[PDB]
């Protein structure tokens, strides 16, 4: 089950949104590439359905609207740096537990993902903008940065974990580079954690 503020846009390409409040105006977050050049799509959520266009950095994607159009108790909108730790990919399926570095970013995804919030606390790191091969992900954060497409070294994330050194996970990227035989549980356990939003 999906978060309550979390959306289905479709313009060029299908994916996810979220939907948020600022400043009196409602916001609606997702991937640049969902939206398409024409910068218009609809977003679907509740029995809402509301066509908007977008202003874009890079792959992140936002809109805005008012409450008339698209009422609903959305939550605060608040955007901060990322954190090495855990984060939530909001789909329209269910909370994605993933690794979140400005490096490196791990998380189960499909496509229709596109777009999804990736959320620390409550509040929004980036866009989830796509996928690579065993669970690689890539997030652009608010100002254009895309996240997870350099390196880092187990011992270096390891710093930013809590518990006793635990096995590493069998199918780990290339990206990361395994300089330890042993990280903190914490650690694992979040890569361990791949696919888990049912």
């Amino acid at each position: 089950k999906a978060r309550g503020n979390v959306g289905f846009v479709a313009g060029s390409s299908y994916g996810t949104g979220s939907v948020w409040t600022r400043n009196n105006e409602v916001v609606v977050l997702t991937a640049s590439h969902v939206v398409g050049r024409a910068n218009m799509a609809t977003l679907k959520i509740g029995d809402a359905m509301l066509t908007l266009t977008f202003k874009k950095n890079g792959d992140f994607a936002e809109a805005v609207t008012t409450q008339s159009e698209l009422p609903g108790n959305w939550p605060q909108l608040h955007f901060a740096q990322p954190t090495t730790g855990p984060a939530s990919w909001c789909t329209a399926t269910g909370d994605e537990e993933g690794l979140l570095s400005g490096e490196v970013c791990l998380a189960w995804t499909t496509s229709g993902d596109s777009g999804s919030a990736v959320v620390q606390g409550d509040a929004v790191v980036g866009v989830h903008t796509g996928s690579n091969t065993s669970g690689v992900a890539y997030v652009t954060t608010p100002s254009g940065k895309l996240l997870g497409a350099d390196t880092v070294t187990l011992s270096s994330l390891s710093k930013h974990f809590t518990g006793p050194l635990t096995s590493i996970p069998k199918d780990i990227p290339d990206n990361i580079i395994a300089d330890v035989d042993a990280v903190p549980r914490s650690l694992a356990m979040l890569i361990d954690g791949l696919s888990n939003r049912e």
